[PDB]
């Protein structure tokens, strides 16, 4: 149902990386006072509106099932690709859980 922005990598030396964002088990929900239910690019026009600032984000972890508040810093000056420097996806909560309960090593 709820839907969200599921995180799908963590480029080195990232805000992301260095805010302690989970590659795949984290769950982005909120930017500031902006929940994040509607696919339009309020993501990155608040990530642009705070660089090189503090701004709290709500992440939901799938495997400790619970919301923490995250402080992030977008920036231009880490040295790769984003503000952020993570890949997300745009999806309800229930898809984003089932592509990452039943994976395996083979």
């Amino acid at each position: 149902g709820a839907e969200g922005f599921h995180l799908h990598g963590v480029q080195e030396n990232s805000p992301a990386q260095q805010a302690g964002l989970e590659p795949y088990f984290d769950f982005i929900i909120t930017i500031g006072h902006s929940r994040l239910n509607k696919e339009n690019d309020t993501l990155k026009a608040l990530l642009k509106a705070n660089v090189e600032k503090p701004v709290k984000l709500e992440v939901f972890n799938m495997k400790t099932m619970r919301v923490r508040e995250v402080e992030v810093v977008p920036s231009n000056m880490w040295g790769g690709q984003g503000l952020l420097g993570a890949s997300v996806r745009f999806c309800s909560f229930r898809r984003a859980s089932e592509q990452v309960w039943h994976v395996l090593d083979v």
